[PDB]
Order: structure tokens, then C-alpha cells, then sequence
């Protein structure tokens, strides 16, 4: 027991738990297309909470582009992969939009980001792969991630 909230030594953090019971001061990140439809798995709750697909259609972010909206005071990041949900978004611009999380984070002060299993879902991807990207991408960061396993 210590009151401070020490990591323990890693990026991705696995633990079993609903995403949405996170903190304020930490921010939460998922993947969607390009159309935005969060009318399939985990970005449902999302679009009800935080009201992002109208917002990110207002800023009109693209492939490879990261659309992130402050709310309740912590950030919502989506990561905005391709097109439409038929389409098997690719690891390289996964990354593009990765990076842009890591440099949105640390030049506000955000240390900590939760996410669920991204790269696992409709997205179709192998979260070997995915894991070990963010792992490298967010390798040298002040930033906790942990990412919510339902
Ligand atoms: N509220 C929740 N809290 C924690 N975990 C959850 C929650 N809801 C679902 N989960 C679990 O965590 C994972 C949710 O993440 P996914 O949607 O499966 O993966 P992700 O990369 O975010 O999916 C995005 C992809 O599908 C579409 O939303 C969009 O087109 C994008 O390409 C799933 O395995 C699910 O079981």
C-alpha cells in the first residue's frame, strides 16, 4: 500500500475491467474509421458519453489523423484508421496515428491513457502486433497505459 500511484514497469498494463470506471486525470483511446461509426463494439459507449462522432466529423479528421475531444476534463482520443469498417485498417497508419496520441499526451501533462483491447474487434487486427507497436511507440513516455480487458 502507497498512496502515490506507482507503475510498475511497463507500457500496457492488463487488467480485467470495465474501461468507462477510469479516472478523469486518465485518458481513454480507441480506433474507428474514417466514416466514424461507433455503432459497433466498445465505441458505442463512447459516442453516448462523451457525444464524440458529431465533433469529430466537425473537425473532419482523416486517416492517420487522431481526433481527441476533452471531456469531463480527461482526453478521448480516436484514432482514426480508414475508411469504413469493411476495410482492414494496416498497421503502419495505426502507428501514424499512435505517434500522434504520444505527442498530444505529453506536451498536455497527460501521463495517463486507459484503453480497451484495440486492434481485436471489427478492426480485424493481431493484438501481437498491435500490443508490441503501442509498446514501442509509448516505449519512453511519462504515460500509463492499461488497457481495460472485458
Ligand atoms: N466498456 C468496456 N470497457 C472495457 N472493455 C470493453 C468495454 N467494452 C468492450 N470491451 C472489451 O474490450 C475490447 C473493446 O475494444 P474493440 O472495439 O474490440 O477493439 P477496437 O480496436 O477499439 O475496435 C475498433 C474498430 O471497430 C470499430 O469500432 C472501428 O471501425 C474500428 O476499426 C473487446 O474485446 C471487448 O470485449
Amino acid at each position: 500500500s502507497s498512496l502515490n500511484e506507482d507503475p510498475e514497469g511497463s507500457r500496457i498494463t492488463y487488467v480485467k475491467g470495465d474501461l468507462f470506471a477510469c479516472p478523469k486525470t486518465d485518458s481513454l483511446a480507441h480506433c474507428i474509421s474514417e466514416d466514424c461509426r461507433m455503432g459497433a463494439g466498445i465505441a458505442v459507449l463512447f459516442k453516448k458519453k462523451f457525444g464524440g462522432v458529431q465533433e469529430l466529423l466537425n473537425q473532419q479528421k482523416k486517416s492517420g489523423e487522431v481526433a481527441v475531444l476533452k471531456r469531463d476534463g480527461r482526453y478521448i482520443y480516436y484514432l482514426i484508421t480508414k475508411k469504413r469498417a469493411s476495410h482492414k485498417p494496416t498497421y503502419e497508419n495505426l502507428q501514424k496515428s499512435l505517434e500522434a496520441m504520444k505527442s498530444h499526451c505529453l506536451k498536455n501533462g497527460v501521463t495517463d491513457l486507459s484503453m480497451p483491447r484495440i486492434g481485436c474487434g471489427l478492426d480485424r487486427l493481431q493484438w501481437e502486433n498491435v500490443s508490441a507497436m503501442i509498446e514501442e511507440v509509448f516505449e519512453a513516455t511519462d504515460i500509463k497505459i492499461t488497457v481495460y480487458t472485458l
